[PDB]
């Protein structure tokens, strides 16, 4: 009967179209390179006021070289002119009543205890320690540098998909509405401008610059290079997204200590101890490109051939019911 | 004959079970994301004694920002109050008998030779050089900071599988036996506590803190995120492993030089030159997640269908022999 | 007819050979790990002359720890003995005629403007600013450190393919023609020596050390670990390639600012502001290993079986035409 091949032809038309669109949708004919090879060069610009001092890029950006992880210091605590010696720790956790509870068995991971119980102040009595004196008082409140909200982060990114040796940069003058020197990234108006406003990044990440600058934090500028290397070079394009990575028992925020080391004409040494709070920026470059390949195209082919060949049989069985 | 289909049915039962368990074992129905996207924030805590000085996190940890690669300095060599000028190098490799073997052709990659053969000491005669004087004597023996064994490394890690957009952190309060503030990672008792004892990491890596602190070294804290994103969020879990990466013609260990730069009231410049030996820690985050996908499930399906269809034929041929 | 099976046997011989060589060529029987896990330790050696000063590794290499991204400073601009205060900016872009165009609305991202229009010099009138005074004059010409061309970069690299747990290092004494201590990487004579001459790297990247040292730049030392883990351990070998990553509206080159902070006996603070130009080196380790697997071998098998089975039918149809 001729209707049998019009039923079979329809079987193949319909079934083969479902299978066809699915495999064509997932790019099953493409080999994929998910090991992007990226280089990130960052540049911060701006000047702020902290206390009655002005902070420039040499003062608040650390490290200075422009790596993929850098910190913009927004608030700090200074303990000036420390010197090696003996003094009573100011932390309440070091409370003592007598030298019998200032032995090495107490607070093993903390500072070096001399073994004497001394009077830090008239209201507290703490174990004495050997180290930089006086000790740090990290329980005071200090201001934050508000001008940092208007600083700009410039991200030059040069990536390469090695499986295909397809290397490209994220400086694209034609994709940007305004000139490179004056543009400013906006997810909608200018999504390819490499210059980001610090406050903007804080908003795209859903964060309040006040609380964030107060407690410090870790934000991620995510650069995604999802590319179809079957298409034009023009089509491999970076997409920027933003997220807070520290999120959240542990106290949120981000801070670290470093000192400025000075030496007296006498030769004695003394430092300024600095506890820094800021916003660490991690440039996270993901990417995966897909190029047509004979092997995945043959495997996907064989897969779709056999699957339709069985679907037509099963559909014949379902119809005859 | 009915036995022919009981032989064929057994063929399909047995053969299909082998193929089935194999493919089900390798998760052949799963697409895999092997391009994890991780952020690492580290925090070191502790205080040590070196010579008659106390070292805190601002003194022995470098860099300070808490990156994925940091160094805990255990032994150092100081050459204090250097100043630009001329002086005889102390390295024996620079031995000379006359100014005729102190020309630019000699030791091309070394320091800047003035061209004079001078008497460093009464027992050695070396080429004179222009640079920081006096020169460094890196052949002496110095102590090591033993308290560093009791320092703790706290690793906060926030990763994301971008192919699935599955982001998670390694701070898991319910997986830890004791509180976050006081726990301490143990591969068996508390394998999810993010706080590591430096000495412990040295042991998990099979290293002696004495020799390691003496020569310096490079250890790896490996965080592995092997996950089945078909299962619950609760099941994606990090696993910590440890290894020594410098291992091993070349002299083992790890050291680097940096200076503390001071300026005299006169305006002249002088530095303290420091050769630092310590333990560099590299946090190496690997991860790959697997999620069910239609394409790999169809390809694996077609693969198992055809393979059993041939195995039953071959087994029929083997039986009739 | 017997010729029908000699035509079919030839069909299978020919068709099966094409398919066979193709699949065998692409290692379709291999699972692939493209998430290499690498550790990089670098060491720079050399001494240069800048002005009438000598720069050693502690002076021009930053950071000092030997990370995968480091900088060799070739030219710098010093602005010595700055101090907080008020002074007229030297940038022409800050030209003013009256204090009415020195308000906060002008150059929002720049320095902190006091609101006064002052005379920087007799030929220029600029807005006054609060900050480090005097201001920087980054339009002068300064020398470059030429000895940096003869510096050597030593790269120790320790990688691991985690899917197979195959870890190896790039220190291979038998693959190098000369001893480790004295060899020098050459793409042809000694392509496994880990010691690179800075000038050499500049040439492999197609760059002129003069212009590059003048403007600074970003070069990549690419380490590739393409390996067949079916073969001997001896066969997994690193291959070094080189490229300039900054390439290229934006001014090329690479520079960053950092200060040396001094304090007077009076207690007042003053710094030396340094704009550094150099060559940043990014060690980029790519790698992917292939090991035989049952699943990819079965899938590729099924793929080739079905494809030949159809090719013989299509070829029969083409012949009978
Ligand atoms: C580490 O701390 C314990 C106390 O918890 C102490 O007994 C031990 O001596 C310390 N280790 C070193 C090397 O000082
Ligand atoms: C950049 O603009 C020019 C025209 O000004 C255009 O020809 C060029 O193709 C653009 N860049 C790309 C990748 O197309
Ligand atoms: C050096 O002088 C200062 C006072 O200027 C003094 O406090 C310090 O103890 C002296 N150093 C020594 C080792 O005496
Ligand atoms: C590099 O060293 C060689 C000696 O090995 C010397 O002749 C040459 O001038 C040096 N290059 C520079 C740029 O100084
Ligand atoms: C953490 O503990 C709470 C109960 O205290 C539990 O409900 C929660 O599910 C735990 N975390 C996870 C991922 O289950
Ligand atoms: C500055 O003074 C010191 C002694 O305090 C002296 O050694 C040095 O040479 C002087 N600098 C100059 C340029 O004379
Ligand atoms: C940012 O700059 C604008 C001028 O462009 C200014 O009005 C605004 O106050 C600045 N923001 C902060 C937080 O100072
Ligand atoms: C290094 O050289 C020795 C012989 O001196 C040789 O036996 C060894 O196999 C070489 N290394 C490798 C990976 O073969
Ligand atoms: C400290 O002394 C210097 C001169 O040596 C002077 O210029 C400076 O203004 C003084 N500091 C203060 C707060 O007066
Ligand atoms: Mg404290
Ligand atoms: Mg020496
Ligand atoms: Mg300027
Ligand atoms: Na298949």
């Amino acid at each position: 009967w001729t209707i049998g091949i019009i039923n079979r032809v329809v079987q193949l038309l319909i079934i083969s179209y479902f299978v066809g669109w699915v495999f064509l949708h997932e790019k099953a004919y493409q080999v994929r390179d998910t090991a992007i090879e990226s280089s990130v060069v960052t540049k911060v610009k701006g000047s702020g006021l902290y206390a009655n001092r002005v902070m420039d890029v040499s003062d608040y950006v650390t490290p200075p070289q422009g790596t993929s992880v850098f910190v913009i210091i927004t608030k700090m605590i200074v303990t000036e002119n420390q010197m090696q010696g003996f003094c009573p720790e100011s932390e309440e956790k070091y409370r003592c009543v007598s030298d019998s509870q200032c032995g090495p068995e107490r607070l093993p991971g903390g500072g070096i205890l001399t073994g004497r119980c001394v009077n830090y102040s008239s209201v507290l009595r703490t174990c004495e320690i050997q180290g930089w004196c006086p000790t740090e008082v990290d329980t005071v409140e200090t201001p934050i540098m508000m001008e940092a909200e208007n600083f700009t982060i410039f991200i030059k990114n040069s990536i390469r998909f090695p499986l295909f040796n397809f290397e490209k940069g994220n400086l694209l003058p034609n994709l940007t509405a305004r000139d490179m020197k004056t543009c400013r990234f906006h997810p909608d108006k200018d999504p390819f401008c490499p210059i980001l406003r610090v406050g903007d990044v804080v908003k795209f990440a859903g964060q309040d610059f006040a609380k964030l600058a107060r407690t410090g934090g870790v934000l991620g500028i995510k650069i995604g290079w999802v590319c179809d290397l079957d298409k034009a070079w023009d089509q491999c394009i970076p997409k920027y997204s933003f997220t807070r990575l520290d999120s959240v028992s542990v106290s949120p925020g981000y801070n670290f200590r470093f000192a400025k080391y000075y030496k007296m004409e006498n030769g004695s040494e003394y430092r300024t101890l600095l506890k820094a709070f800021g916003i660490r920026f991690d440039v996270l470059v993901y990417g995966n490109a897909g190029k047509f390949n004979i092997i995945p195209t043959i495997i996907s082919s064989v897969a779709a051939f056999t699957s339709v060949g069985v679907g037509t049989v099963l559909c014949d069985i379902i119809l005859l019911n």
